[PDB]
């Protein structure tokens, strides 16, 4: 099996990242990057954990970890972060002073975040940084854009290959959403691991309560079900996040909360470093309630105690539904999720895909719109749907305890409160 953490490996934990003890499945990724040296595949489910797994091991060391993404803002967000936690980061690009090289040389900085295309054109500096540093990891998240068959293809990860070659002393951890065979194999042989370590977190959320519903016609009638009057005024139950397929529903959401004095911000690709530090400040404060956002990630919408998440408008496709409904519930307290729908959503518009240029993608398109909206018109159990997907295989109700209970998702609260079976064994 796995040995425990010993008594160090904890405290530098606690010390640095405030955690009393590890998760299993990120105890499995760090064991065997820092204790065997080993290549590791990881698929994590929301909220799980899945920074730790390569933030921990070079921080434990006093060494680099390279990090490797496309997501620039999100890896400004960590910076920030682990600088807050009194742990050095930076985000090495291009633009970058000669200084900044020379202090990573130096090895100031124990998790260095780097573009794909920076990565590709800086090889030597990484052997340098080898030869007198010691790398103790290279995490290559979203993984996944280095497979055709990952629909998120990114050229830019293609020559990721060298990294193999260039050093072939340091683990890769790739990170990835879905359990996918197809994709795990593409990733295996585009970053030429070595016998990888391969683990899945499993996918359920058991905290979080799903259900689907039509749109009415009016947003305010829309909303309404999810405001309490408290006297003197209009509230949400509790913190919200509202997603909303375009900038401009966003503001048609929000000129309607506003009607109702509902304190809210707006949240979108493209918003400065400031800006994101200010939300993330008011949300987490409570200062506002409820957060209308076009994207889902980033330090903006990073809360724990988020109780209720709507998609005004049909969701884009599983994976993005399944992130975006992942914000909520992180404490692991009771939250909901609610779709707000209508078959002419924007993101069930067929019409909308016969202008777009390839046609793999589009057939992808169409494939995930027919199973988006397979998944709202369904009558079954909507955990059970999503589950599945993420597996990549038909998963049985009653695998989970949560399936199946008033707490599950609509369908199957509707099947109780219509005289159903409650699965006692
Ligand atoms: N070992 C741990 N024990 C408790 N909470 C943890 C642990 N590791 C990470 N977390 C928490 O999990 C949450 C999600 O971490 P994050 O990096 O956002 O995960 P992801 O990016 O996989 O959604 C954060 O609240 C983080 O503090
Ligand atoms: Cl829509």
């Amino acid at each position: 099996l796995w040995p425990a953490p010993n008594e160090e490996q904890v405290t530098c934990l606690k010390m640095y990242f405030g955690h009393s003890s590890f998760k299993p499945v990120q105890w499995k990724v760090i064991h065997s990057v820092l204790e065997e040296r080993r290549d590791n595949v990881a698929v994590m489910a929301t909220g799980y954990g899945k920074s730790l797994c390569f933030q921990y091991p070079p921080v434990y060391v006093g060494k680099i970890g390279l990090v490797i993404s496309p997501l620039i803002s999100l890896m400004e967000d960590q910076v920030l972060q682990l600088k807050m936690s009194n742990i050095p980061a930076c985000f090495l690009g291009s633009a970058q002073s000669e200084n900044v090289l020379t202090d990573i040389k130096l090895g100031k900085y124990r998790i260095v975040y780097v573009t794909p295309e920076y990565c590709s054109g800086n090889m030597g500096l990484l052997q340098q940084l080898e030869a007198d540093i010691g790398i103790t990891l290279i995490a290559v998240d979203e993984a996944h854009c280095i497979s055709e068959w990952g629909h998120d293809f990114r050229d830019s990860f293609r020559k990721l290959g060298s990294l193999k070659t260039a050093l072939p002393m340091v683990p890769i951890v790739a990170l990835t959403a879905t359990a996918s065979s197809s994709i795990r194999e593409d990733i295996v042989r585009c970053l030429n691991l070595r016998n990888p370590q391969i683990t899945c977190t499993g996918f359920d959320r058991p905290n979080l309560y799903l259900e689907v519903r039509r749109k009415t016609g009016n947003i305010l009638q829309d909303l309404q079900p999810f405001l309490v009057k408290t006297s003197s005024h209009w509230e949400f139950e509790g913190p919200t996040i509202i997603y909303c397929p375009s900038r401009k529903m966003t503001q048609q959401v929000t000129g309607e909360l506003r009607k109702l004095n509902l304190s809210c911000g707006t949240y979108h690709a493209g918003m400065s470093f400031s800006t994101r530090k200010d939300i993330h400040h008011r949300f987490v404060r409570d200062e506002i309630q409820c957060v209308i956002a076009t994207i889902a990630f980033g330090m903006g919408i990073n809360k724990a105690d988020i109780r209720q998440v709507i998609h005004y408008g049909a969701p884009k496709d599983m994976e993005s539904y399944y992130q975006e409904i992942g914000r909520a519930g992180r404490d692991g307290l009771q939250s909901s999720c609610h779709v707000l729908w209508a078959p002419a959503d924007i993101n069930l518009n067929r019409h909308l895909l016969t202008e777009i240029r390839n046609e793999k993608f589009r057939l992808y398109k169409l494939k995930m719109m027919a199973k988006m909206e397979k998944y709202l018109h369904s009558s079954r159990c909507r955990r059970q749907i999503i589950l599945s997907h993420f597996e990549d295989k038909q998963v049985q109700k009653a695998s989970l305890g949560i399936m199946g209970t008033e707490k599950c998702c609509d369908n199957c609260r509707s099947r109780l409160d219509h005289g159903g079976r409650l699965e006692v064994l």
